[PDB]
Parts: structure tokens; C-alpha cells; sequence
């Protein structure tokens, strides 16, 4: 029906008591969690993380030779493309697939993410801006790559404003999305891949989230509702 379900925890700026947390916490049910951190606080959470059912995950590098030493590390997760990385930073739809390509190359899982801003959704612009996003994407990797790409569609108008997609909204991307890689990549790869929903999820509103068709988990904060998270992916 669904492929495996994925929870990632981005930690984009009490570490510790929170690890205790998900250490202690038993999973029931099939799911890759994940937590990705800052470079500076990667050696701590692997470290201190050993539930297996959890992975950590890197940010946003694009230097083949820094691949290389997360790779050597133990690290073989990464999440690319997330929202400040566009509009602060300047990071280009090309220059987010020239990073994922490259982590696909060096050995990695990658969660890509994508969305549009507030005035792209209010003009009626959100599926030629997303599928641009994606398509951009996709130009740099072959239809066997995608076994290690994740989708994150994260609307950087839900990201930390405390609004949140309702499920007809995340449902209606989600599912834009899985169409466009069933017609141009295949149906075989649509139905496999993993398309997170990002932006304002909690313990309340994850559970109806993730009842949608199209969504196959989440991507939110490091906090101690992750938890919750978690657990809403069934
Ligand atoms: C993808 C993501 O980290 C969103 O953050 P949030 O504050 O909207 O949960």
C-alpha cells in the first residue's frame, strides 16, 4: 500500500534529554526515523543516538571531499534544498541537484526538499514552481537513483509561522507530485517513493496528516513532540 514511512527531525538551530527521549522510546510499527544536524552538533548525536531504528542525518554540504568524510564517519543520510538554503542563502533549484546528484554519487539518502513561498501559492503558482523545483532535480540523476531520494514537500509559508497545510492541501501536493514522477520517471518509482510532509507539524494534527493517500511521513523540528510524530506515521 504504502512504502516504509520516514519521521526526520531537522535540527536547524537540551540536546541530550531529548536523545534520553528517543533512546527510550519503543517504536511498534515499521519507520525510519531520522535526525539531522549541524556539523558542529553531528559527533554528539552519534554519539549519544543509538536506537536502531534511528539514523543521522547531515545538512546541506556540496563539497565532494566533505561527502567523503560524513560517508567515513558513519553518516549516510542528508537533507538538502530545505527552504532558508533558497531564499537566504541562494542556493538555486540547479545548484540543490548538482547537491543532490552528488550525494546520490558519494553513497548517500537524501531527503530533497521543496515548496513554494506565500505569493507563488496566492497566484495560483504552486505546481509549475514545485514541479520546476523537482524537475530540476531530476534532470542530474537516472531512474536508479531514486531508490535513494526522499521527497520533502515543505510550503515555506507553513515553515515555523505555526500554520499549518490542512490535509486537503498537503493531500493535493503530495499527490501533484507523485503524478508528475509517475508520468516522467515511472510508476514503479512513484509508488516507491517517500514524500514527507514539512511545515507546523505536531503531535495533534501529524496522525490526520499522515491518513492522507500521499503522504509518507514527516519532516519537523527537534523537539520532544517528535515523539508524537513518530507515532502518528501509521
Ligand atoms: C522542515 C522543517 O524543519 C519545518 O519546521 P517547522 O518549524 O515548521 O516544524
Amino acid at each position: 500500500s504504502k512504502p516504509q514511512p520516514i519521521a526526520a527531525a531537522n535540527w536547524k538551530s537540551s540536546l541530550s534529554e531529548l536523545i534520553d527521549l528517543f533512546n527510550s522510546t519503543s517504536i511498534n510499527h515499521d519507520v525510519q526515523c531520522v535526525v539531522a544536524s549541524t556539523f558542529v552538533h553531528l559527533a554528539m548525536t552519534k554519539e549519544r543516538l543509538s536506537h536502531p531504528k534511528f539514523v543521522i542525518a547531515a545538512q546541506n554540504a556540496g563539497n565532494a571531499d566533505a561527502l567523503a568524510s560524513l560517508k567515513d564517519f558513519g553518516v549516510n543520510w542528508i537533507v538538502l534544498g530545505h527552504s532558508e538554503r533558497r531564499w537566504y542563502y541562494g542556493e538555486t533549484n540547479e545548484i540543490v541537484a548538482d547537491k543532490v546528484a552528488a550525494a546520490v554519487a558519494s553513497g548517500f539518502m537524501v531527503i530533497a526538499c521543496i515548496g513554494e513561498t506565500l505569493q507563488e501559492r496566492e497566484s495560483g503558482r504552486t505546481a509549475v514552481v514545485v514541479l520546476t523545483q523537482i524537475a530540476a532535480i531530476a534532470k542530474k540523476l537516472k531512474k536508479a537513483d531514486w531508490a535513494k531520494v526522499v521527497i520533502a514537500y515543505e510550503p515555506v509559508w507553513a515553515i515555523g509561522t505555526g500554520k499549518v497545510a490542512t490535509p486537503q492541501q498537503a493531500q493535493e501536493a503530495h499527490a501533484l507530485i507523485r503524478s508528475w514522477v509517475s508520468s516522467k520517471i515511472g510508476a514503479d518509482v512513484a509508488g516507491e517513493l517517500r514524500i514527507l510532509y514539512g511545515g507546523s507539524v505536531n503531535g495533534k494534527n501529524a496522525r490526520t496528516l499522515y491518513q492522507q493517500r500521499d503522504v509518507n511521513g514527516f519532516l519537523a523540528g527537534l523537539k520532544p513532540e517528535f515523539v508524537d510524530i513518530i507515532k502518528a506515521t501509521q
